[PDB]
């Protein structure tokens, strides 16, 4: 068949979802780069993708998201026990008084942060996140970040997921970003291993710096780095989430009232914006052996692409997926494989986002604050969500004037 790489990327999040209502199927073959692709969305579909005995990551992820998105020899690269023994390593960092203690920060520097806000009268909310985040999850890591700094450490932590699928000179600064956070973060697990840098035995840092892999050895430093990377970098990316959870806030009517009036309110509510909002595309890995599916084949070494926004839009699953309504997570059944924005399957077993009780931590206090605490106006703009974007963003930025915080 032809290459569709061209169409794919005119409309990431979209492309395979709308193929597959066209075909009346879950599935389809393709062609992306050349290379033959199955693609494959909603419930069903995700469960075989997670099976370890049928997919592998290993060389699945075109290598220009090495120079930028992931770096080079990361956990996501990785199968087998060696990927579970590095994946144990990531779940350690999120207990429940851990990911307390990095949402408790973050509300601090987000309160830092307003008087700046106030004083520039307008600002565009997505751009002013990073910041906070970058210091938040610094501080948090163990990771030392002075003040005058944290600024450009937040511009290169953004460029890596921000620039990184842009079509155009932004996507040469995610790889120049890339080449200095990890030249940066392997000065830090330098400095921690020669007892230069006294990251609490606690933190991030600490974990990744004396990490012993399945033979007794230390991650190699560029290695370490890539793996501190991959924290500081996904949880200042929590930007565009609380973005979309101020969105959610403005255009959807009764919301607001309900956050503000409801206590439960509020889990129902940021899960709903990782349902409903693009952000994450899709997940990439490859047929480790042959096998069929529902009458497609998957002979050894096919790439396989799941579509994450298309599942987490299925109406065989949702209903209605079309709607806002948090309200629809009250019928949920914690399934591992129907609910993916931040991958499915198994967290210690999988690839499966480790990241995930960080993000809605972090978006519950962006909630409270925007409605507890935070007053803004919002003037007329574009506020549509732009899906040729990655990640996507309402087309704005989602602009405020006359912030502060007395509420
Ligand atoms: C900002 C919102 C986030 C989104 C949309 C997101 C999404 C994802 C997705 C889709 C995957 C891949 C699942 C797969 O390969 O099957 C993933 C993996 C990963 N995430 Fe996140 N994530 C986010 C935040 C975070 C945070 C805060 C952390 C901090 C620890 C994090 C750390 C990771 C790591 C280390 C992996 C690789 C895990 C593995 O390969 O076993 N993520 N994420
Ligand atoms: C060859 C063209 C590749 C295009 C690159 C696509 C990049 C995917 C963008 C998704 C949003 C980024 C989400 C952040 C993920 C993370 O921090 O690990």
């Amino acid at each position: 068949g032809p290459d569709e790489t061209l169409s794919l990327l005119a409309d990431p999040y979209r492309f395979i979802s709308r193929q597959c209502q066209r075909l009346g199927a879950n599935a389809f073959e393709s062609r992306f780069l050349l290379k033959k692709t199955n693609c494959l969305k909603g419930a069903k579909a995700a469960e075989i993708f997670y099976d370890t005995t049928r997919f592998e990551r290993e060389g699945a992820m075109p290598v220009a998201i090495q120079k930028t998105l992931f770096g080079q020899g990361g956990v996501q690269g990785l199968d087998g026990e060696t990927h579970r023994h590095r994946k144990q390593m990531f779940m350690g960092l999120m207990t429940p008084e851990r990911v307390r203690a990095l949402a408790q920060l973050f509300e601090a520097e987000w309160r830092r942060a307003v008087p700046g806000w106030t004083r520039k009268g307008e600002i565009v909310f997505y751009d002013e996140l990073h910041e906070p985040l970058t210091r938040a999850v610094c501080a948090w890591a163990g990771v030392p970040l002075p003040d005058d700094e944290a600024g450009n450490r937040a511009g290169e932590l953004r460029a890596l997921f921000d620039a990184a699928g842009s079509a155009s000179p932004r996507h040469l600064w995610s790889r120049l970003a890339r080449r200095r956070v990890d030249a940066w973060a392997k000065r830090i697990i330098e400095g921690i291993r020669a007892g230069s840098i006294g990251s609490g035995s606690g933190t991030a840092a600490y974990a990744i710096a004396w990490h012993r892999d399945r033979h007794d050895d230390l991650l190699s430093p560029h290695v370490a780095a890539v793996e501190l990377v991959n924290v500081l970098r996904p949880t200042v990316a929590i930007a565009v989430y609380i973005t979309f959870v101020a969105h959610a806030l403005q255009t959807c009517s009764g919301i607001r009232a309900a956050l503000v009036q409801q206590p439960d309110y509020a889990e129902l509510f940021v899960q709903e914006v990782r349902r409903f909002y693009p952000f994450f595309p899709a997940v990439v890995a490859r047929a480790s052996q042959d096998f069929e599916w529902e009458g497609m084949a998957f002979p050894e070494g096919r790439q396989v692409v799941l579509d994450l926004y298309g599942s987490n839009h299925d109406a065989a699953t949702w209903a209605d997926p079309q709607e806002f309504r948090p309200e629809r997570f009250r019928a949920w059944d914690e399934d591992s494989f129907n609910f993916i924005p931040q991958g499915g399957g198994d967290h210690y077993l999988g690839h499966r986002c480790p990241g995930e009780w960080i993000v809605l931590a972090i978006m519950k206090v962006a909630a409270h604050l925007l409605v507890n605490a935070m007053r803004y106006d919002v003037p007329d703009q574009d506020l549509s969500i732009d899906f040729a974007r990655l990640p996507a963003l309402p087309k704005s930025g989602f602009v405020m004037r006359n912030v502060h915080i007395g509420g």
